[PDB]
């Protein structure tokens, strides 16, 4: 993966948005092979390709040859009404009045998935977000800070002034139009009564009645998960790209029961799943962090082997390493949202496996048991690689590269560290780069992986190289991190 940004101008632009979408919905409309995705957030434009498809300088020439009022009814309800009020001057009415004058604009979409970027807030309804968050913001919040409003399509953390609550759900994966907001979509509030709708509810991917019941999820583990190549052209919507964490060991384990690179197969980390098999299989057992035991014999990752009907096949921990595959011969059916049986679990796409699920073969495609390839060694520490990224300060750059690091925390969204001091920054939120480096004007860098959200405003002053992040898919706390150019 390589991405790249266009900028056509900086703030809340209207001309400079107009640009960024075009481009995007042309691009998305008709999308060259190669290209993975296409984000617009206000005046920028992200692009995502993958380099052996598709070249940058094919895709900028391909940029040269390319070519609705919702209405939101809102109960003004919210817990900082009147501290809004009193912090401007105004009325409680005032403030509701000020609130449904424009014609906003969504400039940009999926801070998580389907949640709105609205400008302009009338100037006296301008003011700060909040010193600390809240941990949880609740679905269908409706909210300001600065020039900006919003609506929260589902439960999160949050520091936006909370004014009231949609009574239309902005986001919802069950019915026909999930998102009923899009970039560039033009947005009325209108003061109104009625019940406060649902929270989005979980979209089942896994067949209820599979085709090939082929295993039977015993015990699971800490966030077992059915995952595929990725989600891919979703990220203009809040979508993450999804798929496996660590994307050689998967495709590894694909390939030694036959199956191409990117066919569903199971995701574990730290703890694995007890499993077991409702009819004879042959799978294939790959990354690190277990070692896989069946019928008392240990198997080490990197290899295929019988797994008979009525046996239970578990993973004892061991060495280096947190993340391991499992695939079966045929790939696992699933059903796909949006062109991928990939979860996304902050926009309730799919789930973790949960005790009693049935998992089936997408196809009866029998191969031999007992192929072995080896696998990479694991390093103990992470010599990760370090390119500039949007926001590169020189200052940064150096201060990364000053010294270890050490993992305080991992996981699908990304790495966290502790180390020497790195200056950050804030803006607005732009479109978010695999294995950016992001650095917060207070706070610790973060990595972000395949679970990154698909916005952020902190900083990135660098990116680890695409070639080193299978790394971060094995990351755990205490491992030491040295970056180099």
């Amino acid at each position: 993966v390589r991405g790249f940004y266009l900028r056509f101008g900086e703030g809340v632009s209207e001309e400079a948005n107009r640009r960024a979408l075009a481009l995007a919905e042309a691009l998305l409309r008709a999308p060259p092979p190669g290209l993975l995705d296409a984000v617009p957030a206000y005046g920028v434009l992200y692009l995502e390709y993958d380099p052996r498809r598709l070249s940058r300088g094919r895709l900028l020439r391909l940029l040269k040859g390319l070519p609705r009022v919702v209405e939101i009814p809102v109960r003004y309800d919210g817990e900082d009404l009147p501290e809004v009020a009193s912090r401007l001057g105004l009325s409680l009415e005032a403030v509701k009045a000020l609130h449904q004058k424009p014609l906003y604009r969504v400039y940009a979409l999926g801070f998580t998935p389907g949640f709105p970027f609205l400008a302009e807030v009338e100037p006296a309804l301008r003011l700060p977000r909040k010193p600390h968050p809240r941990p949880r913001v609740p679905a269908h919040a409706v909210a300001v800070a600065g020039v900006q409003t919003g609506i929260y399509p589902l439960p999160s953390p949050g520091g936006w002034n909370l004014l009231g609550t949609s009574l239309v759900a902005v986001y919802d994966p069950h019915r026909e139009t999930p998102f009923l907001l899009r970039p560039g979509d033009r947005v009325r509030f209108l003061e109104a009564e009625g019940p406060t709708p649902p929270e989005p509810r979980p979209l089942e991917l896994l067949p209820e009645e599979p085709r090939l019941p082929a295993l039977l999820v015993e015990e699971p583990g800490l966030m077992d998960l059915v995952v595929d190549g990725g989600r891919f052209l979703g990220g203009h919507l809040g979508l993450a790209r999804s798929g496996p964490l660590d994307a050689p060991s998967a495709r590894l384990a694909n390939r030694l029961v036959g199956n191409g690179a990117g066919a569903p197969l199971l995701e574990f980390a730290y703890k694995g799943p007890v499993l077991t098999a409702l009819r004879d299989l042959v799978a294939a057992f790959a990354g690190y962090g277990f070692v896989a035991l069946l019928e008392g014999e240990e198997i080490p990752p990197g290899q295929s082997f019988l797994w008979p009907r009525g046996k239970t096949l578990r993973f004892r921990p061991r060495g280096p390493g947190v993340r391991g595959y499992l695939a079966v011969a045929g790939g696992l059916e699933v059903r796909p949202f949006l062109g991928s049986a990939s979860p996304d679990l902050r926009g309730r796409i799919g789930r973790p496996l949960w005790a009693g699920d049935v998992l089936g073969l997408e196809a009866l495609r029998p191969v031999r048991p007992g192929r072995a390839f080896p696998q990479r060694p694991l390093p103990e520490a992470f010599r990760l690689r370090l390119l500039p990224g949007p926001q590169f300060a020189g200052e940064a750059f150096r201060a990364l590269c000053s010294g270890p690091f050490r993992v305080a925390r991992a996981d699908r969204v990304g790495v966290e560290l502790l180390g020497p001091e790195v200056p950050g920054g804030e803006g607005l939120s732009e479109p978010t780069p695999l294995g950016g480096v992001q650095v917060p004007p207070s706070g610790r860098p973060l990595v972000l992986l395949a679970d990154k959200g698909s916005l952020g405003g902190y900083a990135k002053p660098a990116l680890v190289d695409p070639r080193d992040l299978w790394l971060l898919g094995q990351a755990r706390p205490g491992v030491e991190i040295h970056f180099t150019s």
